[PDB]
């Protein structure tokens, strides 16, 4: 009758390119009324939602992408464009917003613990005990949220794998030896 709404492999590749592009653009900015929550889950939901929008002139101007070599546009159904507005909440319940746990538990699948195998837009999931975090693998760098936004700072940061290995705070190392590094997850609506 009507299968489950997902992105095919080509669409998934273009979605990742838009996702990472939009994420990168958030680096040079202070709080946006456009994120649902001022945190990592907020950035992921925002970038995914914006990645699935029709990227018209008005959208390009609003997001400062007007004079750029951009990824291809997707020919998506309305249902596909609504994918980052309809997250699984558990028990078949659906909603427009997601925190880190609901995103990984109900809206992601494991890739593994080897960044060599990660694609741009894959999520690096950490459990520090009291608090769980998502970083975005951007392909050659990592976008993360400081955990503390202010009226002039959205808390978004970018670090190379190399510079992250220099951190005195060793809790964020994305390898086998880090018990706080849980894994690398792909958004469930992307193709394998």
């Amino acid at each position: 009758g009507e299968p489950a709404v997902t992105l095919d492999p080509q669409q998934s590749q273009v979605f990742r390119a838009w996702f990472v592009r939009i994420a990168q653009e958030q680096l040079r900015q202070g709080p946006s009324p456009r994120w649902h929550q001022q945190d990592c889950a907020g950035l992921v939901r925002f970038a995914a939602n914006e990645a699935l929008k029709v990227h018209d002139g008005k959208w390009l101007r609003a997001n400062g992408l007007s004079n750029r070599y951009l990824p291809p546009e997707l020919a998506l159904s309305p249902e596909q464009r609504r994918l980052a507005q309809n997250w699984q909440q558990g028990g078949g319940q659906v909603g427009p917003y997601v925190n880190a746990i609901k995103l990984v538990q109900f809206n992601s699948r494991l890739v593994g613990r080897d960044l060599n195998q990660a694609r741009p837009g894959d999520l690096m999931f950490y459990d520090q005990g009291d608090d769980q975090h998502l970083m975005i693998w951007m392909g050659r760098s990592i976008a993360y949220h400081t955990g503390s936004s202010t009226p002039t700072d959205n808390g978004m940061r970018s670090v190379s794998l190399q510079q992250l290995m220099t951190w005195k705070d060793t809790r964020w190392i994305p390898d086998e030896s880090n018990p706080n590094f849980i894994g690398i997850y792909r958004l469930a609506f992307l193709s394998q």
